[PDB]
C-alpha cells in the first residue's frame, strides 16, 4: 500500500470523540463513540450531549464531529492525505461562516490512542443572533450532503479544502455554512499531497429510540472523487 498508515484502515476501526463548545458563550461538551470501515467509506457514530441540552442545532456539528475514513478508489490512492499522516495524526482548522450569522473557528486533533480513532475538537463560536436559525434551532434534523474540495499546501506539508453546506429550514429554504479548512501533520514523517480532488460526502441523522439524553446518530459515506480513471 502506499502509505503505512493506510494499513491501519483495512478493516473496521473503532472511534472517540470529544469535543468541548462555546457559542455566544453558551457551553457545552459532547462525546461520541462508533466505528469506521475505510474500504466502504463508511462511518456509524452517535454523539451524546453530556452538558444537557445542545445549544445550537446537531446538524450544524456534524463537519466539525474524521475524513480519513474516506473511500479512495484504487487509482487515487497516492492522494490520501488524511490517512498518509496516521498514526501520528493531523491537526483540522475550520472557521465555518453561517450566512447572515455567526461562525464557529474549530481546532481538532485526529489520531490513534492505541487502536481506536480519536477526533477531539475546541470549538468557539461568535456574533451569532439569538434568534437565528442556529441559536433559535430553525433547522431540520435530517441529512446533509457535499462536496469537500481539497488541495495541497505543500508549506505546511498538508492540505486546504472549502465547501458550502446547505441546512434545510424547517418550513423555510436553507442556511448556508462556508466552510475553510485547513489539515496539518503532527509528527514529522512523510505524507501524500495531494492533485486537486473532492469528497463527495452523505450524512443521515437519526435518532436512538431508546436514548433519553440530547443525541444524535450518524450514518456516512465519505468518497473520494475528481480525478478521472
Amino acid at each position: 500500500m502506499v502509505s503505512k498508515g493506510e494499513e491501519l484502515f483495512t478493516g473496521v476501526v473503532p472511534i472517540l470523540v470529544e469535543l468541548d463548545g462555546d457559542v455566544n458563550g453558551h457551553k457545552f461538551s459532547v462525546s461520541g463513540e462508533g466505528e469506521g470501515d475505510a474500504t466502504y467509506g463508511k462511518l456509524t457514530l452517535k454523539f451524546i450531549c453530556t452538558t444537557g441540552k445542545l445549544p445550537v442545532p446537531w446538524p450544524t456539528l456534524v463537519t466539525t464531529l474524521v475524513q480519513c475514513f474516506a473511500r479512495y478508489p484504487d487509482h487515487m490512492k497516492q492522494h490520501d492525505f488524511f490517512k498518509s499522516a496516521m498514526p501520528e495524526g493531523y491537526v483540522q482548522e475550520r472557521t465555518i461562516f453561517f450566512k447572515d450569522d455567526g461562525n464557529y473557528k474549530t481546532r481538532a486533533e485526529v489520531k490513534f490512542e492505541g487502536d481506536t480513532l480519536v477526533n477531539r475538537i475546541e470549538l468557539k463560536g461568535i456574533d451569532f443572533k439569538e434568534d437565528g436559525n442556529i441559536l433559535g434551532h430553525k433547522l431540520e434534523y435530517n441529512y446533509i450532503s457535499g462536496n469537500v474540495y481539497i488541495t495541497a499546501d505543500k508549506q505546511k506539508n498538508g492540505i486546504k479544502a472549502n465547501f458550502k453546506i446547505r441546512h434545510n429550514i424547517e418550513d423555510g429554504g436553507v442556511q448556508l455554512a462556508d466552510h475553510y479548512q485547513q489539515n496539518t501533520p503532527i509528527g514529522d514523517g512523510p505524507v501524500l499531497l495531494p492533485d486537486n480532488h473532492y469528497l463527495s460526502t452523505q450524512s443521515a441523522l437519526s435518532k436512538d429510540p431508546n436514548e433519553k439524553r440530547d443525541h444524535m446518530v450518524l450514518l456516512e459515506f465519505l468518497t473520494a472523487a475528481g480525478i478521472t480513471l
